[PDB]
RNA sequence: UGAGCCAAAAGUUCAGGUGAAUGAUGCCUGGCUCGAGACCAUUCAAUCUCAUGUAUGAGAUGUGAUGAUGUCGGACCAGGCUUCAUUCCCCUCAACUUUUGCCUCAAUC
């Protein structure tokens, strides 16, 4: 329309506030200037960052839907109710890069506000809805505060505005002029009114519907006598209150006598009908046998009434009306919800008419259950033809989607001037018409002539800018002005509102997040206490309850009269304690047991070096000594490249810083090795190597090329050999020249001898090696001395550390890589390295800070025991660099080192490599076998999270630092011992030696629970149950009791570990495998291994092995999700195996 | 050519931790709207005393209306905490299956 787009131009230039009833079109006009705005260049894209203000959670979707149309701009919507803030708040960040537009309700918005960045998040356009509902007590209004107000720059100078406003804020009638109320609105809005201007373009597509006067009811009540049974159900209500969910019984009878008197008997038998399905519902609901005796008691007493009520058995003249024609289009509205509800039950007992109604989504009595998605769900519905057709009623009047609709009755709904007005817009082209109806019974002419006529003045005189304040100079702004002046303009109104929301948000957030022992805690509690002085102003004081946990934040004030002022002053005492809270070379010989000499620059070091070396040979062991016999032992440079030469032939050729063995160096060989029919000898093949290189004993003369050579496999059928010589023709396609030559014994230089005897190579064919075989074996051998000396150098690289308390030998063994298994494996050393480093940890974290929450503590041990921390200090160490792939557990090797010195050296000398690289109660007594010097650190270790309503200190601090004491002590116990268990196996039996259902039933056995207090009645109804199994918080109240020893014993690692060790020392001794039934079953066949699926959400009834072969057994237990019936299955098929 | 074994990889079945998502919720809080109230603001109408030394002022008292606050019930609505069920993620773990790496065998080099 001609005036819409004058408002839309308005809006650009200014923020601007248009009048239209029912949107007529305003959303389409809002979607333009989103647009409009988008289209203009701007500093910054998301500068402009137009968005979408509204409440209600299916208005958003609907919203959504139409915004999906149109906004090319990407666009973010929030569904609310979700008590995610932090999430609320990283969903934002991410949304502004990610959408231009974004859609919130404006609570959540009030949360993105506190703590709000100093541009107020550069919102810049936002557009605001429901400015009429709103009043300076309900939040939007305090919303709109902080945006009337602008910090930096005018950051929000023009706002666009969805609130149409169908008359006034409210009281229309009670004002003699137009709009006192919306006045004082505009300079809190700081927004220009445009002119209604409704006859000038509005309403030229748009119909009016007339109001019709019509009978309340159809006919009138029958029931005289009824009446006054009706106030006999009251009395009996009121005998309820003497007796004291049975307010909500009584509320039900209230009900019973609205309905009857206002549409007769038999619309109140349809109501105690509902009531009957209504109870049946909430005697499920609550098993409290009170509760069910004051049900049953309201059951009896609607029956009785029932019979003669349904022996007796709302504007039906109404309903025939627009019944011609089939009209779908309709709308009704009535004045209760439990009216609505029995509305089709009345018109199918007499008219026979179909009728649905629409639920309110907030339900009380839980007479009748709404979703929000149900609401979207039955407005779809309705835009269905057949739906249409049996009509709806909504107390509410909220995000229905109606369209065309003749009538628009109201039944008994003059409450609400916006909603008369709202309702008056909704019925729309066809038949339009508008049906009040006055009521016989009570006087309700009078009001309904006057708020009409006050409403239609109103609308006229409005239609000018400032007509009140033109109109009322000094008087007007007595009237409404002074009483409801702009608020927020001062900066100390704005500074106590924030801090009361951030004191709701964080006390919820921290109490829900620390403990959670129980799903609900009333941590916080609020007690009054009247403070009435003298003279007519009443006041009150507000005590305030807070746990052990929170020490200080507990606080009174009775500073303020009202009461509810008196809660706010303390709750902002304690937002702001809240915010506290957060805050030349010598010959070395090496002796075998001829001798091999290496010469070394660098002088061998006695410590270094091992006196015996052992062999990895199966024929023999032998032990080899490396010293150096000389120093700084000079050659000369032609006998250098001599020895040079004769190294590589006897070494890299054979294989495909100088060693030469020493008989005095053998010159002569070097020379020759340098340098490198036939019958043959027995003095030249004594010793020598033949290559066509193998070792030869001596050459057999009985062995010929004339001999017969045999056929070792038949399975092929190879052509048997009638000669040696015809083998070595048909294998390499040569002929022996003699064939009574002697053949040369077989051996093999590589790692059976069988196979080589099998085989003769004739000396003819290969020829002689002046190196000789027992030399060659020697050097065979070399290879793994080398890698042997390589180990010893590092070893030297391992003495150069800054403290060491013996030789590192054990540190050499670290070093080898896990899983090589050449020698040995340092995963056990790691195992005992990393129980020390938690210890170490737990024990600087409790240092750190005493009063540090549990949980915060368990963080900041998992960040400094982090492996990726260890692995980028081992990176500095130069550990990778001794082909890295980046993947090698360093951070393990590091563990290693610290095993290995607490081992070789004292705690405090490990502590100091760690600075170098890493940086009743009597009886209670008796059974724990210690003796507690301070009273105060057992009762806090008796003292559990859960409290009856008195909170003495934290058990949670105590069980953190006694659980990783615990585990390291039990490490230390397994690893003197010498167990020698496969390392996988033994990190197997520490998790099972380390568990809390051990340390669960360690406090059954001491009855530990029974002296424990906790205010949980269901975690000891858990307990009795665990106790009823033997024959997680049991154990972590051990660990607390072990943190409070250890307070106790001055923090000593010995003292603790002897109170604790005689109940786990039967455990250790029993094997205790965890490696459980199903798995040892996949062990002995995973080929074909099938696992029975769980029946339902919940635990299945029966679990079945289907592994193949074993066959199909049944085991039971409480749930086959843990898999302990599939363990007993699994049991069950190895006594069928 | 097989068979075992020994390491790895890719899968698969686990004991577990680890987060996320979607449901089922549960709990709590704020306000809206309307009636009753009670007490404060103002004061007609009527009354009531004092003056001027007829006409009128001190003016009061107060019927009534409005404007606030504090209660008690109706009709509404939006958030915040929050848990289990399922799925998935990641990290170990008990393995298993195949290939490789790589010991054997002996034709066999």
């Amino acid at each position: 329309r001609r005036y819409q787009l004058d408002v839309l131009e308005q809006a650009k230039a200014k923020n601007t506030i248009a009048f239209l009833e029912t949107g007529a079109g305003k959303t389409l006009i809002a979607i333009l200037l989103i647009k409009s705005v988008h289209k203009d260049l701007m500093s910054q894209n998301r500068k402009m960052l137009s968005v979408f203000l509204v409440p209600k959670v299916p208005l958003v979707y609907q919203q959504a839907e139409v915004i999906r149309n149109q906004t090319c701009f990407q666009v973010g919507h929030y569904c609310g109710e979700m008590g995610q803030d932090f999430w609320d708040s990283r969903r934002w960040q991410r949304e502004f890069e990610s959408k231009q537009v974004l859609v919130m309700t404006a609570q959540i918005l009030l949360n993105i506000l506190r703590h709000s960045i100093i541009r107020m998040e550069t919102i810049d356009l936002l557009i605001l809805d429901e400015c009429h509902h709103a009043v300076k007590k309900h939040p939007y209004s305090l919303v709109m505060s902080e945006f009337y107000h602008t910090t930096p720059k005018d950051k929000r100078p023009a706002i666009f505005g969805m609130t149409a406003s169908p008359v006034n804020l409210k009281g229309v009638s009670s004002q003699v002029d137009c709009a006192i109320k919306i006045r004082n609105l505009e300079t809190k809005l700081d927004s220009t009114v445009c002119t209604i201007k409704d006859r000038k373009e509005l309403e030229k597509h748009v119909p009016m519907p007339s109001e019709i006067v019509v009978e309340y009811d159809k006919a009138a009540t029958m029931w005289s006598l009824h009446e006054t049974i009706k106030q006999m159900i009251a009395a009996v209500e009121e005998a309820a209150q003497a007796s004291s969910g049975a307010a909500n019984l009584i509320h039900k009878l209230r009900a019973i006598n609205y309905t009857l008197a206002e549409l007769g008997q038999w619309c109140a038998y349809k109501v105690g009908q509902s009531f009957l399905s209504a109870l049946q519902s909430d005697e499920r609901v609550n098993f409290q046998v009170d509760v069910k005796f004051q049900e049953s008691y309201l059951s009896e007493v609607v029956s009785l009434l029932q019979c003669e009520l349904l022996e007796g058995a709302s504007l039906i003249k109404l309903l025939l009306k627009y019944q011609h024609t089939a009209d779908f289009r309709a709308i009704v509205f009535v004045e209760r919800v439990v009216a609505a509800l029995v509305l089709p039950k009345v018109f199918a007992e007499l008219p026979s008419l179909s009728f649905i109604r629409c639920a309110s989504m907030i339900g009380h009595n839980n007479s009748q259950e709404m979703k929000s998605s149900q609401m979207q769900d039955t407005i779809s519905k309705f835009r269905d033809g057949h739906v249409t057709l049996l009509v709806a009623t909504s107390v509410a009047e909220e995000g229905l989607d109606i369209r065309q609709c003749n009538v628009v009755m109201r039944f008994d709904l003059a409450k609400t001037v916006l909603a008369y007005i709202q309702s008056r817009g909704r019925a729309r082209k066809p038949g339009s018409d508008y049906i009040l109806m006055v009521e016989r019974g009570n006087v309700s002419h009078a009001a309904f002539l006057r708020n009409a006529r006050n409403s239609e003045e109103t609308l006229r005189k409005e239609a000018i800018e400032r007509t009140d304040l033109s109109h009322l100079k000094d008087t007007s702004r007595l009237i409404s002005i002074d009483a409801v002046p702009g608020t927020v303009y001062k900066v100390e109104a704005t500074g106590a509102m924030v801090s009361l929301n951030s004191a709701v948000g964080l006390v919820h957030f921290y109490c829900s997040q620390l403990p959670g022992d129980r799903y609900a805690i009333l941590r916080p509690e609020f007690s009054m206490e009247k403070h009435e002085k003298p003279g007519g102003h009443t006041e009150y004081s507000c005590r305030l309850q807070l746990p052990c946990n929170a020490p200080f934040e507990i606080l009174e004030g009775p500073v303020c009269s009202s009461m509810r002022l008196a809660q706010q002053a303390v709750c902002l005492a304690a937002c702001k304690k809240l915010h506290e809270m957060g805050a030349e070379v010598c010959e070395s010989s090496k002796l075998f047991h001829s001798e091999f000499a290496i010469l070394f620059g660098n002088e061998l070091d006695a410590e270094v070096l091992s006196m015996s070396m052992d062999l990895y040979v199966a024929r023999a062991m032998i032990t080899k000594a490396s010293l150096a016999f000389k120093g700084s032992l000079d050659i000369t440079e032609n006998q250098l490249s001599s020895l040079k030469k004769f190294h590589v032939r006897l070494m890299s050729i054979v294989l495909d810083y100088l060693f030469v063995p020493v008989t005095g160096i053998n010159w002569e060989l070097v020379e020759k090795i340098t340098k490198t029919l036939m019958m043959a000898d027995g003095c030249m093949v004594a010793e020598d190597l033949i290559g066509k290189r193998f070792y030869v004993d001596s050459i057999c003369y009985d062995m010929s090329a004339e001999t017969s050579f045999p056929r070792k496999e038949g399975y092929l059928g190879p052509l048997e050999y009638n000669t040696y010589a015809d083998y070595y023709k048909q294998k390499y396609g040569v002929d022996l020249n003699c064939k009574q030559q002697p053949l040369i014994k077989g051996r093999g230089v590589s790692y059976v001898l069988d196979k080589t005897y099998y085989v003769f190579l004739p000396p003819e064919l290969c020829v002689v090696h002046p190196l000789s075989g027992s030399l060659i074996r020697g050097a065979q051998r070399l290879p793994s001395i080398m890698r042997r000396v390589e180990s010893m150098l590092l070893a030297v690289q391992l003495k150069n550390l800054i403290s060491y308390p013996i030789p590192t030998s054990k540190i050499l063994e670290a070093l080898t890589a896990a899983s090589c298994q050449e020698t040995f494996c340092y995963e056990r050393a790691e195992l005992l390295g990393d129980a020390y480093l938690k210890w170490v940890v737990s024990r600087f974290l409790f240092l750190k800070y005493p009063q540090k929450h549990e949980g915060q503590l368990t963080r900041m041990r998992q960040q400094m025991v982090s492996n990726m921390v260890l692995y980028q200090f081992a990176l500095v160490k130069g550990l990778q660099s001794y082909r890295v792939l980046s993947s090698k557990t360093l951070a393990d090797v590091v563990e290693a080192l610290i095993g290995v010195y607490y081992v070789e050296g004292g705690k405090i000398a490990a502590n100091h490599l760690m600075k170098w690289i890493g940086i009743d109660f009597v009886g209670l007594e008796r059974a724990l076998k210690y003796e507690f010097k301070e009273k105060g650190l057992l009762v806090e270790a008796i003292t559990h999270a859960s409290r009856p309503s008195s909170g003495v200190s934290c058990y949670q601090r105590l069980e953190f630092v006694g659980d990783a004491v615990l585990d390291h002590l039990i490490t230390r116990h397994l690893f003197f011992t010498y167990t020698s268990l496969p390392p996988g196996r033994l990190t197997d039996l520490r998790a099972a030696a380390v568990n809390n259902e051990n340390f669960a039933r360690v406090a059954v056995k001491h009855k530990l629970h029974l002296y424990l207090r906790h205010g949980s009645s269901a975690l000891e109804k858990q307990i009795r149950e665990f106790v009823k199994e033997v024959q997680k918080v049991l154990g972590d109240i051990v660990e607390s009791i072990a943190g409070a020893i250890f307070l106790d014993s001055g923090k000593d690692t010995t003292a603790a570990w002897k109170v604790f060790q005689p109940l786990l020392q039967p455990m250790v001794t029993p094997e205790t495998l965890p490696m459980h039934p199903v798995r040892e079953l996949q062990e002995r066949c995973q080929q074909q291994a099938e696992g029975l699926e769980y029946k339902a959400s919940r635990s299945g009834n029966t679990a079945t092995v289907e592994v193949f072969i074993d066959g199909v057994q049944v085991g039971v237990a409480q749930n086959p999700q843990k898999k302990m019936a599939q363990k007993l299955a699994a049991r069950n098929a190895l006594a069928a195996l």
